[PDB]
């Protein structure tokens, strides 16, 4: 429906700033912000139509605002979806604290040995070879070791407290599963790819211990 | 009439990209390109309503093809403009070249002597130290010397051959005026600043000549 190359290049060119703005929206609605659709599409005409209802100062300074609102509304967002988190987390921990073989160290870490395991057990300065697999309590992963082709080994020390309490609770050719609450994980604040507050599910086999060289 | 952040945003969101699409179109215009306003609306409209007429590929497809239609409207217009500035020109030079004490050379140079000058006249390697005042036909100055807040000295092959031509018409202490075609000039080409063909008028005051070091 495009009669000349005026007409569809027009079309095209629009069409690629709406999809643009239909796409930061969907960012910005991430981050708890929701705009009036029809005001934006007010404003585009208008302007256009040599009429805004702002000028072009207060475009700018309320563009400037508005970016002081996602930076300050992304972290209210944080902050609700960290007491959500616990809140699953926490009825979650105490499930699972119910099932056969499971226990709760003073700590907070729930754990389940599969398999005591025969060998020794790590200690902080040990370098562990394990596979493993984590995931949130929703059930969806962030590692493998599995798919990764590959196991993990690194000096236990070095990574989160839940991990190196729970691996401690188990031997050379040990199996275990470890619920681990935020504070002995990636806390409030997570980490890219971990959402603020998670627990951590994850299924551990311990493949090797072996000294600080 | 924003009752609400979420609508004073969103509306400053629109206008930005409102005025951002006015400014490229009257970009456009100078290269010769005029977009159908109402296709460029109804483009953003679709694609933020979910209906653009266009597939994502091919809106692409489309800016690039538009991409290649700019730089090829522009060269059109380049020759267009080039056209119609040698027309003006023309026009000018032979109107001029009637004019009391004006001549015009075997190379297209029309000239007049203003004030003689009693040195000696610059040669091809000499420096020279001038006045200068350079307009297009229609009268608009894109050079001064005067205004610069100072005259300018160069060696005399270096400038464009309408000047040096012209420069070697009279002596030190000298003034003349010339008006050189493109060809002597910046060609249909043309400069920064300097529309293709275009027609130099300089008023010119010969200050000094001094040997090449
Ligand atoms: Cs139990
Ligand atoms: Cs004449």
């Amino acid at each position: 429906a495009f009669k000349n190359d005026d007409q569809k290049s027009a079309y095209a060119l629009g069409a690629s700033l709406g999809r643009y703005m239909e796409n930061s929206l969907k960012e910005q609605e991430k981050l708890g912000i929701k705009l009036d659709k029809d005001q934006l599409i007010a404003g585009v005409q208008d302007a256009f139509a040599d009429k805004s209802k702002l000028s072009d100062q207060e475009i700018e300074q309320t563009l400037q605002a508005f970016e002081a609102r996602v930076k300050s509304s992304a972290q209210a967002k944080m902050e609700k979806d960290a007491a959500d988190n616990e809140a699953k987390g926490k009825e979650y921990r105490e499930k699972f604290a119910k099932e056969k073989g499971v226990k709760t160290s003073s700590t907070g870490l729930v754990y389940q040995v599969v398999e005591a395991g025969k060998g020794e057990a790590p200690k902080d300065s040990d370098t562990v070879v394990v596979n493993y697999k984590g995931t949130l309590i929703d059930g969806k992963e962030f590692d493998n070791s599995y798919t990764r082709g590959e196991p993990l080994s690194f000096r236990l020390d070095g990574v989160i407290p839940g991990w190196t309490e729970g691996l401690k609770n188990i031997k050379k050719g040990g199996k275990i599963k470890l619920v681990i609450p935020p504070e002995l994980a990636y806390g409030k604040a997570g980490v890219p790819g971990i959402p603020p507050n998670s627990t951590l599910v994850f299924d551990v086999e311990l493949l090797d211990v072996k000294p600080a060289p």
